């Protein structure tokens, strides 16, 4: 299992593992051993009518960079495991057309222009409150949300469902929806019936169907 | 899959594992030398870095007595599912003799058998009786007793089966958890020998793991 | 509050942290009363349940005092997202289900009968563990004789989102009767301390059928 | 009630508990249904062992005003209930280090020419935010510029097992200086309301240093 998205500038989601298949539910519900149309009535069955459990036996790693701001939402996810990275320095600087729609009032060059030399002043800071002899942890309060962080993070099909229904729609945030939206991709190459079941039956978003 | 069998009908059997050893290494890491990867992983048990041992995770299929499973239940940081019959065989616990012995017994440890499996027997045929009769099986099923098998998939990560380890592989856990538990920690060991080691030098809180081995 | 289940359980209010207001403070993170608006904050729950905002709901907290046969325990213990203390002095009684319990299915005996029967073999099996017990045998390893209808008890801490979840699945035809019994009681409870959350969980979160027909 | 200030603006305040020592006795007894000495015995007697749950029926609901960097560590535990500052109104402050926090680090500037380096940036990164604003930037997007060191506030529910968990990793001399701060102020709360279960975990179960 290896598969790697890039997202924003400099982001990506890479999946480092997968434990078990669409298969490993039919067998969880079952407690049986089984290794087709039956089975995918089963998956289908399961998913309408809210038995869930079953998709808790199958379990994905990932490797996520992301910024910081996009981080701090997707840990609130509580129904999962994370090792975030406690080094190198980037930032993420949104691109003059993620700034359309919006009617700015200077051209969206100069907004992406403005966040750099903001983002580059504080780094600036940054290193030399650090050569200055200042502690990394106290030095580094200085810098941006944007500043990309890294985490692996295990969890299951079932509370990946979830984090789908909330961060894969509309309402959330423009980024994490880009990093659910490739977290969803990995999600269907990895179990194709669960990932269609759930689109068909469970799915609470709208951006999936889009 | 590694099957080991417990009690008189039960048994451990190991369905899948995500991971070895350096999945752990690889999550405290953040990162995509063979000692050196081994002393990290000691390096973390030692001084309590415990999550990134939860980026190994087992699934298990287990045979056990209902008075088991529901000691194994109240472990929540896991997931299970459990035989209903909706989606079964009547099978019972029957202690040895030898289970019995050392306890001053007023009457012998073959009788005390004996006596469990003649009120087993009573008990299911009334179950058989009451489902012939047309009483529906999960009404006529409360007449059974608690040593009644049955069996679950547990889908449980590495940090979650030591805490698990910590309690039930133990003396003060009842006789019979203790069984599975020594199969938990068997195909524990079997997968992840470092982290098993380094668990037992560093973090088990339990007795017998040190003494039994595997 | 307690009420009484089957023929020797209840469920009884031990505590409760908070009300529906709890979850009003939660949403908008401020300890500040000094602004209360009622129809304001029973517009702001109706409008966190309709949106599936529910974290706000992990913040109202119950502890009840449940006596429930084991087969029933078994079932409500699969509820992770709660803490759990069963009691391990003891008592031995047993759920005998009443004849209007057996009836709705066609049984090739009377239902009378069936309670007869259910309450010859429990008589016997605690018997024989008595038997076991003044002859030795340490009771953790006697008891293994008892049969599933043994009575139990437990304190169950749980917050107001998980007990939702917890009445989704068991105040519901498809769960058993016996929790069923169980969930309404808890229904009512949650009704009596949180008026607002409950009704709101009934108009737009709760998927189950028993509650919106029967009152409470 | 109990508010802590933390900080230079911060604080720890005490919504709500339910429960106290006895909630843990009664839990563990499974007794709904008075003895001092034997109470607190069995408050002894189950921490020393180990016996954790009755604690997970003492409950407590805080009010926390931290920087990001400290809520962004904290929320890191799991177990426990979260709510964060579109239903309230949101204002900018900002922690600001006093330069006796940078007493001990032989550093190549005064520390208060590094608590004003502190605050020109959060001046000129709050400035940068307002112009973006002004410009027809969305807030969820301008806001990405300003730094870690931005107050945020949230509720956390906590029950008292998985607050002495907490305190075992954040009451330590390893967890960094600021939260150290609020740790000692969550410790002095729960010790006011649940001063046997505290002193209990003083005693037999607490592995950090700094209470
Ligand atoms: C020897 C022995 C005797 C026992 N006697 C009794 C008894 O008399 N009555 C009885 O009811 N039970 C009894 N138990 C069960 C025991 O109280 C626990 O329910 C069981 O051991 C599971 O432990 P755990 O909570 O650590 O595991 P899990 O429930 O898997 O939790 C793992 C860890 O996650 C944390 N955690 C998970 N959920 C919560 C939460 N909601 N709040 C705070 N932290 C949480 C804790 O740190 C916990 O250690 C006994 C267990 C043993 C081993
Ligand atoms: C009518 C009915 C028939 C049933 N039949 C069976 C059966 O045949 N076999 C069987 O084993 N069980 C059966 N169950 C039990 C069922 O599978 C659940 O264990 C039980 O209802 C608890 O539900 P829950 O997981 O939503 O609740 P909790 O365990 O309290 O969890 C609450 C929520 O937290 C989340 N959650 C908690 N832990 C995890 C986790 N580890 N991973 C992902 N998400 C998590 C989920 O969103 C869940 O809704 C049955 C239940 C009902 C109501
Ligand atoms: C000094 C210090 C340095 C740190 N450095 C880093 C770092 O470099 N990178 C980093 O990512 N984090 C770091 N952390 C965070 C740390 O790894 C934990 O995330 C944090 O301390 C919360 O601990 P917890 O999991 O015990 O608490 P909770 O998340 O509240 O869990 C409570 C208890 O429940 C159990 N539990 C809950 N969920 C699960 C689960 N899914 N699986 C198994 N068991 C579970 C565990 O027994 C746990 O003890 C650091 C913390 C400290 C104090
Ligand atoms: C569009 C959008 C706007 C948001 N705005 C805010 C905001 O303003 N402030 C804010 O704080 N957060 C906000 N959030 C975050 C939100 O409150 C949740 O923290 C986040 O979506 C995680 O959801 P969850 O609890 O279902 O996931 P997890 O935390 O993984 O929980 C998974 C499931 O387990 C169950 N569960 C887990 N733990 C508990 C528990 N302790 N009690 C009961 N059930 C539990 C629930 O059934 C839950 O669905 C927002 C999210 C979205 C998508
Ligand atoms: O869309 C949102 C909005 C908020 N939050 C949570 C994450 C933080 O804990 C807090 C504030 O997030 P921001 O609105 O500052 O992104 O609420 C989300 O998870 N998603
Ligand atoms: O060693 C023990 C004793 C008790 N319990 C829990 C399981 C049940 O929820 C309840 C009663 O268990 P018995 O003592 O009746 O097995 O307490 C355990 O998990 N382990
Ligand atoms: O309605 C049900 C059916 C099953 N189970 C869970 C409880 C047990 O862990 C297992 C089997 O329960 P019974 O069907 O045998 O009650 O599945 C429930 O929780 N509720
Ligand atoms: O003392 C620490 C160090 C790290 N972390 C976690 C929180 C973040 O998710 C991540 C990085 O935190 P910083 O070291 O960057 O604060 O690791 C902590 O909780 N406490």
């Amino acid at each position: 299992h290896h598969m790697k998205i890039d997202i924003l500038d400099k982001g990506f989601v890479e999946l480092v593992d997968v434990m078990g298949n669409d298969l490993s539910a039919v067998r969880a519900a079952r407690v049986s051993f089984d290794m087709e149309e039956r089975d995918r009535h089963l998956i289908e069955y399961l998913m309408k009518h809210g038995h869930e459990t079953p998709f808790e036996h199958i379990v994905f790693t990932f490797h996520v960079k992301a910024p910081i701001f996009v981080a701090r939402q997707w840990f609130r996810h509580r129904i999962a495991s994370y090792n975030e990275l406690s080094l190198s320095y980037e930032f993420y600087i949104p691109s003059p057309e993620r700034l359309e729609g919006y009617k700015t009032t200077i051209p969206p060059e100069r907004v992406t222009e403005k966040i750099s030399e903001i983002v580059d002043k504080a780094y600036r800071t940054y290193l030399e409150l650090i050569e200055s002899g200042v502690p990394r942890r106290v030095a580094r309060i200085v810098l941006p949300l944007n500043l990309y962080t890294r985490f692996f993070w295990t969890v299951n099909a079932r509370s990946l469902m979830n984090f789908l229904n909330l961060r894969a729609d509309s309402h959330a945030q423009w980024e994490i929806q880009q990093y659910a939206l490739a977290i969803a991709r990995i999600f269907k190459e990895k179990c194709p019936w669960t990932f269609e079941a759930f689109l068909k039956y469970a799915y609470k978003g709208d951006i999936l169907k889009e």
